[PDB]
């Protein structure tokens, strides 16, 4: 039922609309974190690097490094570029969360944001190909 995987996202979208984010959010990770995932196309890293993007909204930083470390493990085998794409969107996304707060205004923010980077950087620890992407961050 992964294929077409429009469904996942849009289900997503209709717990926010109720309210139910965070059911939302934990839906997301069921999908991203499935044993199928390995199988599946580097494509679903998109919807995995949505499902990281809540995530932020919610300072739910656990669960982000557990999805992305899940997903990590899974995906080795293809699309393996796309662990690279997810970190970089978490920080990108992180990155604006501290842009918007900062600009309004947050300690926690400046913390969520830290304890981001650090994970980001202890995921991309030690590859050849995500050396790059490693130096960036």
């Amino acid at each position: 039922y992964f294929q077409r995987p429009e469904n996942a996202l849009k289900r997503a979208n209709e717990f926010l609309e109720v309210g139910k984010k965070q059911p939302a959010l934990d839906v997301l990770y069921d999908v991203m974190k499935s044993k199928k995932h390995r199988t599946w196309q580097k494509i679903h890293e998109p919807i995995m690097l949505k499902y990281l993007e809540l995530c932020v909204d919610l300072r739910k930083s656990h669960l982000a490094k557990e999805g992305l470390y899940q997903y990590k493990n899974i995906c080795q085998q293809v699309n393996i570029k796309s662990l690279e794409d997810v970190v970089r969107a978490y920080l990108k996304m992180a990155e604006e969360k501290t842009e918007a707060a900062k600009e309004e205004s947050l300690t926690p923010w400046v913390k969520f944001l830290w304890e981001s980077y650090r994970q980001c950087l202890d995921l991309l620890r030690n590859n050849s190909r995500v050396e790059r992407l490693y130096h960036d961050i």
